[PDB]
């Protein structure tokens, strides 16, 4: 059901974990995964960008997802990332993850293979009957923009949730003007988003790490002092293109292995280090799992373009 | 060998015309193939992002390289688009088509999954030392603009033939005044890339409908006048995404059928008269194929989902 | 848990009900699992022979497996079909069927590219440790009948359920005298081995019928009478090679759409006249469904290659 | 065309030979063709049960195809083993295989899942226009003894080349009195199936360890004696089921690694030592290779489920 999807505030696109021989590595992830229950996030995005679904083979993916659900589904959404350059595959991925008991799909504007507004209609309207769905637009990794005009054709049918929006508060602030709910894509750009700007919370990638404080941030009101003591956390994540900042945090933290499917790989070790320094200055309770966290060696990480 | 792919002045990115169910139509294909080595075509890319690569399943990819080398061969090069956003498949892609016998890799760098310059230089370190190589630098379309620094430290290995670039031409010519061989990939900005930037050639979609003009505007030395006859041909090929242009131009002229693998739709009834009267301004002499040029209704497309 | 495994005496091989494009009709698959479990149906095989997971691409059979878990997986044992005759497959398949939840797997020995006995223990031994298993054995499809001595080495292994022997009643009788459970893959002997030779029950095709009947004859003691009344229905449904038969009959019965993944074809007229006559005398109120039986045309048939 | 296919004498089932971590070794088997083709081999199956097609993945079956085609075909006929007991898989395999230039396709019925004789010929029907074909008939394996009023229906076919027939003689004679084509598939009759019973030759396991004498016997005419000193070779490699003992025996004489993809392990040493005394009592310089034959030791072979 939409309205259940539209009511979610706090979804992460959660991380996924790796065996040495490039595996998934589901005893780490279910313990992710119970760790967001735990600290209430209500939704997780499986194979987003974050959890690298564009390094999956679809037969994993599709088993992550069933996974999720026959473990998790009674306690917190699972959003399956199906989405495509192609329509062919946005179509199958979409009703396989439906079929497996997700309760709604992420579904993306074709990226590098860019078609026209018609075209992109034309994508969209073949898996929206599908079940709720998220439209995600990120134009700094598809090259191309939706336009709000588009969404608002597409907002005719009732199983168009809404949008995670990564342009930008000002693009926030026009689509929940016009009546679509919006999830902030953008960690640093969210707690403005909830409170100034209409958004209904975040999809985010900063609770694999804080979900508790993350979780705070969209439920209990305005609270600048906690956004600013976030900020530095967040800049470090994004410091190169994520998922690389969380790969390598989670692994520091102890509750993924430091394995890295290429073309992914870790920061270097003075940016590990001012992680340390971050855990300390947060408060090491606020973050996952209760390993101390280690600097880790270069050595440490795994990079397997082979699996 | 590497020096054999420097030495290519028209590259063509071949369109992968479809049969009435979406199936690849070998007929027309080969067809196609025909007329670029009849029009002195010297390479075609085989599932570039003209071709459609974005949307083929890998067997059908590695079946079109294989028929490519197979049946042409002997008489023209034979490019295979391997690269990905995965290592992953970019490794095997690439092993598997240079097993049957292509000249050549086409190698984007990660789109969309974007990585750092580091996990791009481990991402290209994966599959060049397969066999000759292009780096394809189309920012625009991938969300990143690999950097000249990249180029120069992967152009020590004796396997990079060069770069397809689409920066622009001061980005040309950084590379070719530092002895990187550079193919063009704006056929509105390749013949003064080959004239006055140094560029070896072009990569080109424009040569899909006049191959003896851009062969003549690649070999036969400055002519802006030339130029400046296809410009407005060129303009109409890039009004929506390629290859939404070219596949609507080839059903046009007869050599393709009207078929549409989505998100790709056609260009509306006007455009299709403005191609019309291109084909008349530029001469039908110099098009490919022998039947008259059509408008084409919206009712003889079919465009194809589920295939 | 493989006691739980153990304890199963009315298993229902289900077959795979197709939309006309080819596709699985889960609606009709979903009707299918409800009418076994409101008749005592224990398990489920899900992609076994009847349910041609040899026809399936894994995608599609991993996402069945996901399914009926997420919808039955509380109401029926969900055994996955993940046995091959490449070990590769069967290792990747059987860990994804049960990270997806099924209950249990059923592993076949190498068929058509048969192995030494040396080589089966090792096939075997990839996946035993993974969950409760069932071996399968079947020489007159496999061309290779599993020696008693393997299953003796192999029982030291606690995840080993038992066996789904087609060989007959002596050898499911030196099976259990020697202390393996045993389920008859022979419906038309499953009474005896049941009642006779220490069968604990039967993994069936006639059950996708009469699941009422069958349930009685494993549960309810001797009935030589029941058992030769469902006789006629047992040869008829053997008539070809199963599932042949089964799935025509549940096309007759209206449950199944008449749509043939090929090499399969229908019984022929005669064939299901004699069926519309069958439940006639057997009683229309014990098959599945509601529908009036109809005979059909050979055209109502259609026949997939391309799916 | 056919008749090149029906005039081949000697064609081998060429071993699929292993890297260390399981990938192909298309060094090694570039040297095993080569080495076909100077000992007067006429044509090779690519990926038969012989070469272990299936364990492979079809991605490196239609590589391993399109390699051969493309380093070899001008030398001998490349023919794809590319039949199923899935007719979707079958149909495209096929299609795909003579897309890249294979010569002919070898299509099995379908095994395992075994379907009625209507069903057999709508299964050969989906594959028999696209290409010269040679029907494999091998009951031992696939549980199904395809009938001669099969091949008779299917002979009307001017793509059927003819039969790889391993029923033994009095069925090769049957075929061959009556115009049909047959090769013999068993190594220990071929010499009687061709000089007595009308085989035009043989598809041969043995000539990849002995393809100067296996040309003599299928070239020279009767000679009851060479016959008789290969017997004791011949047994030796079907001592387990094929490709097990020429596994072991490349390995032994160096010209495959030691390296099995499960479920197929090596003989024992026993067996080994008694094929360095068959190379030593027919003379090493009738078999492939240079090196000296090694009995190994068990630890030199290794042994590979996950690749
Ligand atoms: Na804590
Ligand atoms: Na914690
Ligand atoms: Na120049
Ligand atoms: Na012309
Ligand atoms: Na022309
Ligand atoms: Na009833
Ligand atoms: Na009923
Ligand atoms: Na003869
Ligand atoms: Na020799
Ligand atoms: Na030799």
């Amino acid at each position: 059901n939409t309205d259940d999807i539209k009511a979610l505030r706090v979804i992460t696109a959660i991380k996924t974990p790796y065996l040495p021989d490039g595996r998934f590595d589901l005893e780490a992830y279910d313990d992710l995964v119970n760790i967001q229950i735990q600290n209430g996030a209500e939704g997780v995005i499986v194979g987003g960008t974050t959890g690298e679904g564009q390094l999956m083979s679809w037969d994993e993916h599709i088993m992550l997802i069933g996974h999720t659900v026959n473990c998790f589904g009674g306690s917190i959404k699972v959003i399956g990332n199906t989405g495509s350059n192609s329509t062919r595959e946005a179509i199958h991925a979409t009703e396989q993850g439906f079929a497996v008991g997700m309760h709604a799909a992420l579904h993306i504007n074709p990226y590098y293979g860019k078609t026209s507004i018609e075209g992109l209609i034309a994508h969209f309207q073949s898996v929206l009957h599908m079940g709720p769905t998220i439209i995600y637009n990120v134009p700094g990794r598809t090259g191309q923009d939706i336009p709000p005009r588009a969404i608002f054709k597409l907002s005719q049918n009732p199983n168009l949730a809404g949008v995670k929006e990564c342009v930008g508060n000002k693009r926030v602030e026009e689509y929940t003007e016009n009546g679509v709910v919006v999830w902030s894509g953008n960690d640093d750009e969210c707690h403005d988003s909830r409170w100034d700007y209409g958004a209904t919370g975040v999809i985010s990638v900063t609770s694999n790490l804080v979900p508790g404080l993350m979780r705070k941030l969209m439920f209990e009101g305005r609270n600048s002092s906690l956004n600013s003591k976030l900020l530095p956390l967040m800049a470090w994540l994004f410091h190169e293109p994520n998922p690389i900042g969380i790969n390598t945090a989670l692994a520091q933290l102890g509750v993924s292995r430091p394995v890295f499917r290429l073309p992914y790989v870790p920061l270097p070790l003075s940016k590990r280090l001012e992680f340390v320094k971050l855990v300390k200055e947060i408060g090491r309770e606020h973050f996952v799992g209760e390993k101390d966290v280690q600097a880790l060696d270069d050595d440490d990480f795994i990079l397997i373009g082979r699996y």
